Order: C-alpha cells, then sequence, then structure tokens
C-alpha cells in the first residue's frame, strides 16, 4: 500500500533515502497487533483511531488525555493518518499525569499491568509497549522493563532527549528492551537525543506529526516521538510474521538502514528503523 504526502517519518521508514514523502507499508498494517502507550494516555475518540484505541488503566483521577502527548504518541503508532501499524489494537496506559510526568513506582505498575492485562486480550500477532517516557537511572524502573519484556511483550522505550549517553536514564538504560534514539528529516541525530551503546536503533523523531488531543494535529519533537515509530513497526513486522516479541528490537536492528545518519558519536549505532518494503 502507499500513502502519499504521509509524514515525513513515516515515509522515512519506508525508504532507504531522506526526503521522500510516500509511506511505502504491507496491506496487513499491523492488524491482530496489539500496542499499549504507556504515556499520558489516548483520546480514544479521535477520529484518527477508527475506533482502534482505547483507554485500558490510568494511575490519576481520569483516563482522559488531559495533556496531548499520548495521543500524539498513540497517533504515531497506529493512527489512519499518521501511523506505522495503521490497523493495530492501541491500548492507552495513562502512567504520566496531564503535566506529563509520573513517579518511578507509578510507571513501574504501568508495566506490570500491561505484563498481566496482555493475557486477557485478542492478540494473535504479538504484543508491544511503546514507552515514550523515562528520567534519570533506576534499576527498579529498567527490571519492570525487562520483565515486561520478558512476560513476552516487545518493549520499545525512549532513548531520552538529554543529548547524553542514555546510559544514565531509565528504562533507556534496560539492556533487554530496544532503547530507540531520535533522528531528524536529514538523516542527522536530534539535537537532543540520547546515544550510547545501550541505543539499539534510531526512528524518526524531529518534528513528527501525529494526533493530538481535541481532535486536533501537532507535531513535536524527542525521542519519545521516535520510540512510536518503532512500536508501530515492530507491531506492523510481527503482523507480517517476520518476527517476534523476543526477537522484534534485533530483527529491526539487523534489517535498519545502516550508516545513514550522520552525528552518531563513536559507540552508538547508526541504525535507521526500516520496513523492507517492497511492493
Amino acid at each position: 500500500a502507499a500513502q502519499t504526502n504521509a509524514p515525513w517519518g513515516l515515509a522515512r521508514i519506508s525508504s532507504t533515502s531522506p526526503g521522500t514523502s510516500t509511506y511505502y507499508y504491507d496491506e496487513s498494517a499491523g492488524q491482530g497487533s496489539c500496542v499499549y502507550v504507556i504515556d499520558t494516555g489516548i483520546e480514544a475518540s479521535h477520529p484518527e483511531f477508527e475506533g482502534r484505541a482505547q483507554m485500558v488503566k490510568t494511575y490519576y483521577y481520569s483516563s482522559r488525555d488531559g495533556n496531548g502527548h499520548g495521543t500524539h504518541c498513540a497517533g504515531t503508532v497506529g493512527s489512519r493518518t499518521y501511523g506505522v501499524a495503521k490497523k493495530t489494537q492501541l491500548f492507552g496506559v495513562k502512567v504520566l499525569d496531564d503535566n506529563g510526568s509520573g513517579q518511578y513506582s507509578t510507571i513501574i505498575a504501568g508495566m506490570d499491568f500491561v505484563a498481566s492485562d496482555k493475557n486477557n486480550r485478542n492478540c494473535p500477532k504479538g504484543v508491544v509497549a511503546s514507552l515514550s517516557l523515562g528520567g534519570g537511572y533506576s534499576s527498579s524502573v529498567n527490571s519492570a522493563a525487562a520483565r515486561l519484556q520478558s512476560s513476552g511483550v516487545m518493549v520499545a522505550v525512549a532513548a531520552g532527549n538529554n543529548n547524553a549517553d542514555a546510559r544514565n536514564y531509565s528504562p533507556a538504560s534496560e539492556p533487554s528492551v530496544c532503547t530507540v534514539g531520535a533522528s531528524d528529516r536529514y538523516d542527522r541525530r536530534s539535537s537532543f537525543s540520547n546515544y550510547g551503546s545501550v541505543l539499539d536503533i534510531f526512528g524518526p523523531g524531529t518534528s513528527i506529526l501525529s494526533t493530538w488531543i481535541g481532535g486536533s494535529t501537532r507535531s513535536i519533537s524527542g525521542t519519545s516521538m521516535a520510540t512510536p515509530h518503532v512500536a508501530g513497526l515492530a507491531a506492523y513486522l510481527m503482523t507480517l510474521g517476520k518476527t517476534t516479541a523476543a526477537s522484534a528490537c534485533r530483527y529491526i536492528a539487523d534489517t535498519a538502514n545502516k550508516g545513514d545518519l550522520s552525528n552518531i558519536p563513536f559507540g552508538t549505532v547508526n541504525l535507521l528503523a526500516y520496513n523492507n518494503y517492497q511492493a
């Protein structure tokens, strides 16, 4: 299939080269997979989700996304116009409040919840969790992400937007999950993006157009915008039987666009998420 005039990040993950505007993807589109968006929530009402989004757990007074971040990243995973995996099921898990922050314990609790909740959903193609969040290093945050990954969920987490090594950040520093850095539309590492050997892959993360609360759209930047590209792509490739949750991060690294990014510090992978789609 082809999305013309697609957002640049979508086009980027279906293309070996920057600058294109068409998103080429297999028609299956992540159908049969599920992606938990662990964030500020999702405005499941947004038309772009076509009913495929739903709130499954909040840790605050409302399940409402009063911030926008979570709806934005759900959209990059699987909105019709802004999504990587346009037929995937989205489950919102609101661990961040409407100000965009959340205690470590609440984030740990939300990952434990996904590990269990998936067992009472229908995701025949497998389960992905997109974690567009992160704070300072925390071994218990890290081990929550690892348990989530161990439980059979492909976990993708943001490297963090500190322009520093991601080893000092969590869950970015957990080795078993897929830590995702950001690139911009000129195949440069995003100026804010963390880096380091714990990075596994880069996604589009600068000026990423996606759904916003109130039924709108918005373009924002961050490794938290790159994360859902890779989550969506995992959900996509899983639906295609190309890989599984345990193997998706390494599969995506193996099949990435290599060496295309500039300003990659020595000791950081130079790999860009790529769906290798051939019509």
